[PDB]
């Protein structure tokens, strides 16, 4: 049954709770972003209102075939009223169309649900600055001090230089980028831009990207694999067997694949730096795993929470074990101690 951490008290609202059936008491279902563990159970047969960003609305309509009459897109950074309750959507710095939700309760309580987010100093100058927040429903994916990773910009710089060098040395080398959901488009689009290419992909992935309000997107992407020296593939196909096969499909037009797997965290981040990474090479194919995160590092998360000063924190990730829960609660007490709220 629907967990408490997906319910907004003193409203008829749930958040990312589509896989429980009809939740008793729910008049409006919010969807923070289009990732499968969060929309799980939405379909063309869903008959209750869905509140979400314009981009997430494009994806529900065009990918899941949800009927238009149930989709309520809201603009960002705008005071909106939903079934009598003031709400605001804020950019979550996660994947395209991902939002955080501010709920202003009739009683005067203010609630922030982060969805999935990568906390950033810039959030300290949004509409969150303008009043007290009592409760925080927090993306705790990497809530442990060992999770350090570099800035997105650093990782993108590394990827652009590596690709450029390899292709300049061998103009018949192909770049491949793995994907499985929306998110991490900056990795492949930055690589393509530096190489003066469009990105080649399947028709299904092409449609997906057409939903994202990316400016000039038609000048950036393509289905024509032949006219394209950055390609996208399923992450499931980013391995030697899967790459070889794909190299065989290109019709003797490339003699070398440089591929990137954008992974969240791996235990090689507790030792090695970004400058000091290496690939896994079997022949003319080489696969790099790069630590491109769309969730908060430990330190990013800690700074955000210390700034916001919430009275209560409810974790939304890593909640299924007692050890995880207990460990998160300890970090939250230390943060409040070190800062004095
Ligand atoms: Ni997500």
């Amino acid at each position: 049954t629907c967990p408490f951490y997906k319910k907004i008290p003193g409203t008829g609202f749930t958040v990312d709770a589509f896989q429980y059936g009809v939740v008793e008491g729910c008049t409006a279902y919010f969807l923070t972003h289009f990732h499968s563990d969060h929309y799980a159970g939405l379909s063309k047969h869903f008959t209750f209102p869905v509140y979400c960003s314009e981009i997430t609305g494009n994806l529900l309509k065009n990918k899941l075939h949800v009927q238009e009459q149930y989709i309520h897109p809201l603009p960002l950074d705008t005071e909106c009223i939903v079934n009598g309750v003031k709400v605001v959507l804020l950019d979550a710095n996660h994947c395209p169309g991902a939002v955080m939700i501010l709920f202003y309760l009739p009683n005067g309580t203010v609630i922030l649900h982060t969805g999935d987010f990568r906390a950033d100093p810039s959030m300290e100058r949004s509409l969150l600055a303008d009043q007290k927040v009592h409760m925080l429903y927090l993306d705790t994916t990497y809530c442990s001090p060992e999770y350090t990773f570099p800035s997105q910009q650093e990782v993108i710089r590394f990827a652009i230089n590596t690709a450029f060098e390899a292709v300049t040395l061998n103009p018949h080398a192909l770049v491949v980028c793995g994907t499985y959901s929306i998110g991490k488009e900056k990795v492949f689009l930055a690589i393509a831009d530096v190489l003066g290419s469009k990105v080649g992909m399947s028709q299904e992935k092409y449609k997906t990207l057409q939903c994202l309000n990316i400016p000039e997107i038609n000048s950036l992407i393509t289905t024509d694999m032949c006219s394209s020296l950055v390609h996208l593939l399923p992450m499931m196909q980013i391995n030697f067997k899967g790459l070889q096969s794909h190299l065989k499909k290109c019709g003797g037009k490339y003699n070398q694949i440089l591929a990137f797997r954008p992974t969240g965290w791996t235990h090689s981040n507790k030792f090695t730096r970004i400058a000091d990474v290496i690939p896994q090479t079997k022949g003319n194919i080489s696969i790099y795993g790069i630590p491109y995160s769309e969730h908060s590092s430990y330190l990013e998360m800690k700074r955000f929470v210390q700034w916001l000063k919430p009275q209560k924190i409810i974790p939304t990730v890593n909640v299924g074990t007692w050890k995880s829960r207990s460990t998160m609660e300890k970090y939250f007490r230390e943060w409040k101690l070190e800062a004095g709220y």
